[PDB]
């Protein structure tokens, strides 16, 4: 019944607490093993049921009549992605009296989250992605010509990684090349909202509130870019995905707001290709710790999905949601009260050793591999196997072209409990 111990809860729920892994990764495993369902309960924050196991993060997600995301009937009451108390005061003040932010699939419940995703859910199922692979193998082929053109010094991150998914998703989306750059600039701002080298000049950086004031000035910024492309592609509809949801029409025929359009924009342009780069760097960090894998997978190019799907386990650069319980709730032994919120913590499900042996290590030959990094119930990842076609098409297209990775200086991590991952990955490669 006792709150988590402070340090603990404070590694897992600040941010700060996310610039290393392995403190990170050591507190998600002391609550497994000592406390798998307490409340922390941070200064600054509200108290969160903190959701570490596998089990516990499938049964709360499968109820979302239990569990809403964005607070059920009174919408916006919930915040879906935790802020301190502070930011979620800003919001409630700029918004007036709610932290709905953006109209965006994680802030939605059902039924209104049911007919919003059903604008886009076949575009994105994989035999509708088909009819994109080759141009994603162009992309991706392109980027390693860029690669060996450079040669063996670089960082894998800013110089490699970033760039093919957010190539690959802005011709997609319909983004021209020439927008790449501000876009991945935003990207920065709404992920790097609490890391302290990604703060906005137009903030106060030092506020109780700053991480809110970021995050509303960002969203701000792709609305002022997106009214335009909703605008353009009602008026000249093209055969893209920023079309698709620009045109998109309710069951009376009228255009859902145009808020929601700029919501999926949002998602699209941010964790769209974020994402898949975390995972791509994770995968090359993980193939210079372990060169034996890299030799078999370049000995058998079928394991491609295998190493895919263990890197998303291990990397499972998304690392939470909130819900809130919209009534009282036994799990695991605890009285989880209305009105109480959640922290879904998939990264820790991911290292879940009732799921997976030998959790900390890298194993491609789990089969199936469980994991849940694109979470669960559903508000399960949307983009899930356009993740996996990006990540299996670069690295058949590079795994030829690489003998070795050696990692050459300091990682760095983006300071986020949110969505994470490396920003900074030196390497030395030797080419074959
Ligand atoms: C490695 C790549 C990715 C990982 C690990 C990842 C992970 C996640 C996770 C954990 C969630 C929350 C699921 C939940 O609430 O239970 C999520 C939601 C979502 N992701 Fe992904 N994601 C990835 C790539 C992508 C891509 C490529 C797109 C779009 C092109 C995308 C779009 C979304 C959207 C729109 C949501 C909100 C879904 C909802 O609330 O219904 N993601 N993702
Ligand atoms: C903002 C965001 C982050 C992760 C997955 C989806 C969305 Cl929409």
């Amino acid at each position: 019944t006792a709150a988590i111990p402070d340090e603990i809860a404070r590694q897992i729920v600040l941010p700060e607490g996310h610039k290393d892994n392995v403190p990170l990764f050591e507190a998600y495993r002391w609550l497994r093993e000592n406390q798998p369902l307490g409340q922390a309960r941070v200064e600054g924050y509200d108290p969160l049921w903190l959701i570490t196991k596998y089990a516990d993060l499938m049964e709360v997600e499968r109820q979302p009549q239990i569990f809403a995301a964005g607070g059920g009937e009174d919408k916006g009451s919930n915040n879906p992605i935790l802020a301190n108390q502070a930011g979620d005061e800003f919001t409630r003040q700029l918004l007036g009296g709610n932290l709905r932010i953006l109209d965006a699939l994680p802030y939605l419940d059902q039924p209104e989250h049911s007919v919003v995703k059903d604008v886009a859910f076949d575009w994105f199922r994989p035999a509708n992605l088909k009819k994109w692979e080759d141009r994603i193998r162009e992309t991706a082929r392109a980027s390693i010509d860029r690669l060996l053109a450079g040669g063996p010094d670089l960082d894998a991150v800013q110089e490699f990684a970033v760039f093919f998914p957010l190539r690959v998703i802005m011709s997609l989306f319909g983004v021209p090349e020439e927008d790449e750059p501000r876009m991945m600039a935003l990207t920065q701002d709404f992920f790097g909202v609490a890391d302290p080298d990604a703060q906005r000049d137009d903030i106060e950086a030092l506020s109780p509130d700053a991480a809110a004031q970021q995050w509303a000035a960002t969203i701000a910024d792709f609305y002022a870019y997106f009214d335009v492309l909703v605008e353009s592609r009602r008026a000249e509809p093209r055969d893209d995905l920023a079309t698709l949801i620009a045109v998109a029409k309710d069951e009376n025929g009228e255009y859902f707001p145009k808020t929601f359009a700029y919501g999926w924009f949002v998602a699209i342009a941010t964790a769209g290709h974020d994402t898949t780069a975390s995972t791509l760097a994770g995968c090359l960090q993980s193939l210079a710790a372990h060169p034996e894998v890299l030799d078999r997978v370049k000995g058998d190019p079928d394991l491609i999905p295998d190493l895919v799907n263990e890197s998303l386990r291990i990397v499972s650069p998304v690392k939470h949601f909130t819900r809130v319980a919209l009534q009282d709730y036994e799990m695991r032994g605890q009285k989880i009260k209305a009105g109480d919120r959640l922290m879904l913590l998939f990264q820790s499900g991911n290292r879940d050793a009732e799921v997976f042996d030998r959790p900390d290590d890298f194993d491609i030959d789990r089969r199936p591999n469980k994991h849940i990094a694109f979470g669960y119930g559903p508000h399960m990842c949307i983009g899930q196997h356009l993740a996996k076609l990006e990540l299996k098409v670069m690295l058949q297209e590079l795994l030829p072209h690489l003998e070795r990775v050696e990692v050459s200086g300091e990682p760095k991590l983006i300071q986020t409990n949110f969505v994470g991952g490396l920003r900074k990955l030196p390497v030395h490669l030797t080419f074959s």
